[PDB]
């Protein structure tokens, strides 16, 4: 019934790499050589909030890259033009460290935002080298050289953000080298509880809204990469980014558990992030998802509408190719999704203007597209 309405759709470059004009700063001269890892949400104002790693000198996951994010100007605009949104701002930047995996999540007047931390001395993999010739070492178990997760809250609509606090001790398995939350969203359910994805585990914020306190679901066969979404029914469900390129992970289930993950041969990917959107729980129900439709690339990006009260099946949705955007690189790859006040998705999308080809050197952008339902139904 959306379908029979006018499609629309609206599209520009929101995070601009420093190879761009009109690069993206902060207000202190810092620029960035690239912006990944895009994390949307719309406020309970209707402000939207985007955000995403600044990765100072290179695109690279480790080293220096700060947290940053842009507001819409007023709740009310909803992102509808570039002028709409205020210039860079930045939640976490302190020292030389890897400070990025947005993963926010609304709940009445508070936002919270977990994120991933490294020292900056250390890589995934280690052995990499940085600005300096240092090679990194390889993140590892070691308080100091794991990867650890930090929680920050803004109570004045984004517009400032406490002091990031480390949850790792809390949020995190003991033992633990590697770790990822999301990155994209987290959820409120339908019951007032906060879900937030992570790397092996749910991460289940508890208490009225705004006064928290969180603990662990660990979970079997999850992703390091998940999303999470309450489907039509009620229950909860993982989407995972698969370690081996091919399909995306699922599972579902309730706060007290969820069943086994298996691969939905429905939703190829290509090993990448995704993002997972319930879009609304009256009739009919939606749910949106969106990720690169292929086994192999990260250039195929699509979304999908699933009116299943489970979300089993997603429908082959749009190819955001058929509304493509000039000079911002060749877009795909890691993407978020939120609900517009004006009955929107607001997806960001990442590009990549792929100059060194697969190196370090190649500068990375992300596009800020909206669209209506009936833009995704109407397409071949
Ligand atoms: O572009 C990527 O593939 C990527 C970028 C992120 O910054 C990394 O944290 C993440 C990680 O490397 C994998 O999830 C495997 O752990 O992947
Ligand atoms: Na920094």
């Amino acid at each position: 019934p959306a379908g029979k309405a006018a499609q629309y759709h609206k599209e520009y470059a929101l995070f601009r790499s420093a190879n761009m004009p009109s690069p993206d700063k902060l207000a202190t001269g810092v620029g960035f050589h690239s912006f990944r890892i895009p994390a949307v949400v719309r406020t309970n104002t209707g402000r939207i909030l985007a955000f995403a790693e600044g990765r100072r000198h290179n695109n690279r996951d480790y080293g220096d890259i700060n947290l940053v994010y842009k507001r819409t100007k007023s709740p009310t605009n909803n992102g509808e033009n570039p002028t709409d949104w205020e210039s860079l701002r930045e939640v976490v930047g302190t020292g030389p460290h890897t400070w990025g995996n947005p993963t926010p999540v609304v709940d009445g007047n508070t936002i919270y935002l977990f994120l991933s931390m490294n020292d900056g001395a250390y890589s995934q993999n280690g052995g990499n080298t940085l600005p300096d010739g240092t090679k990194t070492k390889k993140i590892d178990s070691t308080w100091v050289g794991r990867r650890h997760l930090y929680l920050t809250t803004s109570t004045d609509d984004g517009d400032t953000w406490t002091k990031p606090v480390d949850m790792t001790k809390t949020l995190t398995p003991d033992g633990q080298a590697w770790d990822a939350v999301g990155p994209g969203n987290g959820i409120k359910l339908s019951t007032g509880e906060l879900v937030i994805p992570a790397q092996g585990r749910n991460i289940i914020g508890r208490g009225p809204s705004g006064n928290r306190t969180w603990s662990m679901q660990i979970l079997k066969g999850a992703g390091s990469e998940g999303t999470i979404c309450q489907t039509p029914d009620g229950k909860l469900m993982r989407n995972d980014r698969p370690g081996p390129m091919g399909h995306r992970s699922v599972a579902r289930g309730t706060l007290a558990g969820l069943g086994p993950f298996a691969t939905d041969n429905g939703l190829p990917d290509p090993a990448c992030q995704g993002s997972i959107l319930s879009y609304n729980s009256d009739e009919p129900a939606r749910t949106i998802f969106m990720n690169s439709a292929s086994t192999d690339r990260r250039t195929a990006m699509r979304v999908r509408i699933s009116y299943d009260k489970d979300a089993a099946k997603f429908n082959f949705g749009r190819e955001l190719k058929d509304a493509p955007l000039g000079n911002v690189g060749n877009e795909g790859g890691y993407s978020s999704m939120t609900k517009t006040s004006d009955y929107k998705i607001g997806a960001l999308v990442e590009s990549d203007w792929y100059e060194d080809k697969g190196g370090e050197k190649s500068h990375r952008c992300i596009i800020w597209r909206r669209f209506n339902l009936s833009w995704i139904i109407n397409g071949p």
